[PDB]
């Protein structure tokens, strides 16, 4: 074995200092403490990379995650051991449902106090077994360099995902006395194969030629690589096939070309929904089939089904994992690995169509007769969530500069993706797979971190806020000008709302004492604005996008407004509940008494 | 009858609520959640026991903790599955290193989704194997009793700990249609007797041989209603020091002339040397952990000879086996629960008269090795040492019980060594994991487990940033919490560490605060500040005297080290003491390495 001996004389702790640099980061999210003071020693003052601090390692984590949804690269984090670890457990396992890369770094009691019950001593690997890729506990400095280099591979390879790396502080304290293998200290198909997947694409192209209503369902895996739209876009422009994305998805079709189809799922378009439930093929692009997507299962895509059934039609799928491929439901075609590039491989063999009126026609009447429509405001009544996303939609978008937008979790959330109007590729950071609410903030401030110039705007849920708030006075530190925007209705609105569908209207403590959002951003050095009159929103939404540097507004919102369209329980994603003034109405007095007035 | 039908018709939901009930549980801290809601209908408007919501799971389970800690019942969580699990996952490990009875319930995906990477699901049961003393996922509604009594068991006996069960939403949606085993309803040795009372006769004997003894008591003792009790009784009748560990404090009267203090790494001086000179150490309800041994090859050396030559060394009152000579070699094992075998062992103590001779040296130590530091002088900072000691007084004065609850760091050593601790259950301080932002969420938890005490928070500013959120949580639950912020705007355990060994070098150990008065203010409670000596006894009068949750902020002075002091391979009797001289050249030591900015 070859061996190098560059980093012979030094302590593990700079080892990874240098390591950092060879992996091309140029920021790491971390706080202190005990266990993890060799590395940070060793990076203080370091130039290698820009270091940024949160309240609480969760923030750091959820930082991470919006930096690396926002830069494309994997997000840095170094925490020390116990606590700092386990506060780490949520971000990881955030970015474990929905792939992104991370490469969380957590310090450990020395290897001789290890199983000792030690001061602030974890089983970290143990714990974040099932919330990460792969992860490993270093044993010697002489490992450190292979095992930090391991990490960062498997993180940003296959699916990206977050990886864990344990490191002792008697070995990150310790100094490199051995010359170790050449190899270990830098960075980083069969013909067979490629001769497999060339005959895949082959298949998908002959069912695509052959397809008279394809559909195209686009997920998160066409934002892995930069020609991804690129090339969505082509295939969708010569087999005149309509496009939905996902919640994951949103960003990689421009929304504006008369293609599109918008978000499909559990509060997707009807006009998506029903193209899918109706069309004879469905070309999965990058997507997982996900729970909150197919609806019932057993009645998702009959039309596509039949289409197999008849050799056909069926299904198409472009992924990049062996692990989503037929997991949720069977497909007549999968094409492994990177989605753009076998895109790329079978478009030459894709015949151009010149149109598909039939198919088209149909889609655009559904169009006409299921748009995203809700209860606007009347006089007097307090503003509507919906109509904020519209507006700050248009506001944002008519500054001309890169917006991006991360969310919290719930109603405002599931608003923010259907009223946004969506065009540019890694412009929506939001919390899908696990979920978890508090993202918002940290996100943002991690994608601002990313993207210094962009325009990065958080529309958040009280209740959301609530759970992360105190990274408010990081953004001031970190000198992030992020924009909170709080759509306040005073409650945990997806929870109510499936209370008030499946429990008869029963708020079990779903309903939480919020503090002054406004002397709250004031307190954490932030400017503060609140908006209560609609005739003042348009005013209030261009200070907010044009105040310079942090800045939270928050807006009182209309209260038990439900998300619609909205597919639940049994329903195909063809049996959407639909919005309804009158049923609106009717329910509202129906809640009033069943809540013996207190909602 | 062999078999119960009180449950069949209820959902698994409305059984949950039975249990509690059952289970003498007045308390659920929790948050809800699509998989857990069908549990949340069920406990709706419930008024088997109160509910207390924080903004944040992990609020919830330190606020169980604080609440278990000063109520003695177990901490009942109930949270749903994915993020509302993992954020339950440091509050577990808290509880499961100081040994904290808590029973966690997170709402699982249903059965038919598990595994699935269905839509907020996550291997709880996985993740939270480590640090659990026992997790399960309850597969049918009829083995729901069952499960919740095993859990409540567990978590109660031997050494208390936290146990999680997993609730997948079918589960508890799911309506029972058979009748289950009474037993499982209702919530629920050998010949090795002899091995115990062996033990306890042969420790007795030892103890009667001694002559520079020494109690070495831990969290341990206060596990039992009558540990304190009996604790002074063997103290008293065989005239023995009693020196207590961090989680430790207030099982001991502080007041008592027989009172060693806290031993440790940042243990009283004189308390760390009767433990390296005692011939014999009699441990009860303590785990020798690192913070506490020191060097554990200089550890207990004059005890080491008094065992060599059968004349003393080590006896240990543990409950758990597990814990027995897993650090340090003991002579004698006395196991069980450490109240107990006291109690059983009391009659075979013969009533030492008094050890004049021992006491001597030890009153010689206290003389000596006080807790000194860098007092106020005029215009200078106020300092936090003293503040403690002031709160200490004003607090006693008010003749109502207090509760002490702290964050991680110096204020938490200072709170420790300057208060004068007199009742048992009365410090609550994540020692074990050490987990910062303990301290908010923990008074909360306590202030609800006892109303009528005046409970405390002694914290730190990194601490309380940890878990601020919670401040509107205390005004939502109506627990008037008053919440101290020493104020060194820094982390200055880990700036004392890098000053010490890594040549004053504050790699990112300086947050940026927010306005903590403003802050409480939009949170809705009272907010104090203080910057003048001249202040500070008006505020902290004011401060206690508050009705309602209050915040008071107590500027202090920077970069002060806590001492006395025992690090890295040093024994106990190794510590690094305070020095007037010594420290006015370290602060121009930092000044001059720092170029003036600390
Ligand atoms: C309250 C709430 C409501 C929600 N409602 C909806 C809804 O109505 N509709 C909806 O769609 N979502 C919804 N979501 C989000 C949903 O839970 C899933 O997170 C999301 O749909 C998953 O989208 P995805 O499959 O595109 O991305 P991912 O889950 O990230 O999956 C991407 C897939 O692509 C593969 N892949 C990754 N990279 C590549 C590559 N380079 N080449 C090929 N394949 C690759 C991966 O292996 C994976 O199988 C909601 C979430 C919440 C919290
Ligand atoms: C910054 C920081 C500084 C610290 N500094 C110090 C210091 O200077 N000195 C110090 O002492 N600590 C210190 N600590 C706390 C320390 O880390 C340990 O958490 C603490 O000393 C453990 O005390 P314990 O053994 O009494 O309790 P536990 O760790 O809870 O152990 C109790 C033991 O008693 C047994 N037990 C439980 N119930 C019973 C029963 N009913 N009958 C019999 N046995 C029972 C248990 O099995 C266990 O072995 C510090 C913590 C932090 C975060
Ligand atoms: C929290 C770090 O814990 C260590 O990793 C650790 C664990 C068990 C035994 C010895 C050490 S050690 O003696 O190698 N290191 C420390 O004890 N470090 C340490 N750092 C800080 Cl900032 C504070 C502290 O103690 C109160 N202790
Ligand atoms: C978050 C709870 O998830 C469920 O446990 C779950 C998981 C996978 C498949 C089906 C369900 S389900 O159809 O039994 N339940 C739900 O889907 N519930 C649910 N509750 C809330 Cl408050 C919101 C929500 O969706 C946006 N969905
Ligand atoms: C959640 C978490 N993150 C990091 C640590 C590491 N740590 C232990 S003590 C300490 C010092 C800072 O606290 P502070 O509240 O400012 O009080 P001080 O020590 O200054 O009194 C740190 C960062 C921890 N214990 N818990
Ligand atoms: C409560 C919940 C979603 C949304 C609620 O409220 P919010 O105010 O933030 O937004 P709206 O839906 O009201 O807009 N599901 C359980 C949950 C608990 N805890 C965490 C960290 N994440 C979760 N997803
Ligand atoms: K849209
Ligand atoms: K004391
Ligand atoms: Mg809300
Ligand atoms: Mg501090």
């Amino acid at each position: 074995p070859d061996m190098d001996t560059s980093f012979v004389g030094l302590t593990g702790g700079q080892i990874f200092n240098e390591m950092m640099s060879r992996q091309n980061v140029d920021t790491v999210f971390g706080y202190p403490g005990g266990a993890i003071l060799p590395v940070y020693d060793a990076i203080h003052n370091s130039d290698k990379f820009n270091f940024v601090l949160p309240k609480h390692e969760q923030g750091a984590g959820h930082m991470a995650e919006g930096y690396a949804r926002a830069s494309g690269k994997p997000g840095v984090v170094l925490v020390t051991s116990g606590p700092g670890a386990t506060n780490v457990v949520t971000p990881m396992a955030d970015a474990f449902a929905d792939g992104i890369p991370m490469v969380v770094f957590t310090g450990q009691v020395p290897t001789s106090a290890i199983g000792t019950d030690a001061f602030q001593e974890a089983d970290v690997v143990g714990i974040s077994r099932s919330c990460t890729k792969w992860n490993v506990m270093v044993k010697s400095v002489e490992e450190l360099p292979l095992r930090i280099n391991e990490a960062f591979e498997i993180a940003t390879s296959g699916r990206p995902g977050p990886v864990l790396v344990d490191l002792p502080k008697d070995v990150t304290a310790a100094i490199l006395r051995n010359p170790i293998p050449t190899k270990t200290t830098l960075p980083s198909t069969s013909r067979a194969q490629d001769e497999f997947v060339m005959q895949s694409i082959n298949k998908a192209a002959d069912l695509i030629n052959l397809a008279k209503k394809p559909v195209l369902y686009v997920g998160a895996g066409i934002l892995n690589h930069a020609d991804g739209p690129r090339l969505l876009k082509e295939l969708s422009d010569r087999a005149q096939i309509p496009v939905t994305t996902t919640l994951q998805g949103l960003g990689s079709f421009d929304q504006e070309d008369p293609k599109s189809l918008d978000m499909l799922g559990m509060h997707g378009c009807a006009t998506a929904n029903l193209a899918v439930q109706n069309a004879d093929l469905i070309i999965a692009v990058g997507a997982r089939f996900d729970d909150r997507v197919t609806g019932n299962i057993s009645k998702f895509a009959p039309e596509a089904r039949r289409a197999a059934a008849e050799g056909r039609g069926g299904i198409i799928h472009f992924e990049v994992s062996p692990k989503n491929i037929n997991k949720v439901v069977q497909t007549q075609i999968a094409v492994e690995g990177d989605a753009t590039t076998n895109l790329g491989k079978m478009m030459s063999k894709i015949f151009p169509v010149k149109e598909r009126s039939e198919w088209f026609a149909q889609i655009n009447k559904w169009k006409k007769e299921y748009p995203y429509a809700y209860m606007e405001e009347t006089p007097g009544s307090k503003i509507k969530p919906q109509t904020v996303i519209k507006k700050l939609s248009k506001v944002a978008n008519d500054t001309g500069r890169h917006v991006i937008v991360t969310t919290g979790v719930g109603q405002h959330q599931m608003w923010a993706a259907q009223h946004w109007t969506w065009r540019n590729p890694h412009t929506f950071i939001t919390s899908g797979g696990l979920g978890t609410m508090g993202y918002g903030l940290p996100a943002a401030i991690g994608a601002q971190v990313a993207k210094p110039e962009s325009l990065v705007i958080d529309i958040d849920g009280d209740a959301s806020f609530n759970m992360t708030l105190t990274e408010l006075s990081s953004a001031v530190q970190a000198g992030t000008p992020v924009k909170i925007l709080i759509l306040n209705n005073e409650e945990q609105g997806m929870v109510t709302q499936w209370q008030s569908l499946f429990y008869e209207h029963r708020y079990s403590h779903t309903h939480q004492l919020n503090p002054d959002f406004i002397k709250l951003a004031e307190a954490m050095g932030l400017k503060g604005l609140r908006v209560k009159k609609q005739e003042e929103l348009d005013a209030k939404l261009k200070e907010f996008v044009s105040t310079k540097g942090p800045v939270l507004l928050e807006v009182e919102v209309d209260k038990k407004v439900p998300v619609l369209p909205m597919v639940a329980g049994g329903s195909g994603l063809d049996e959407f509940i639909n919005f309804d003034p009158e049923v609106e109405r009717q329910q509202t007095e129906l809640r009033h008494k069943r809540t013996g007035g207190k909602h």
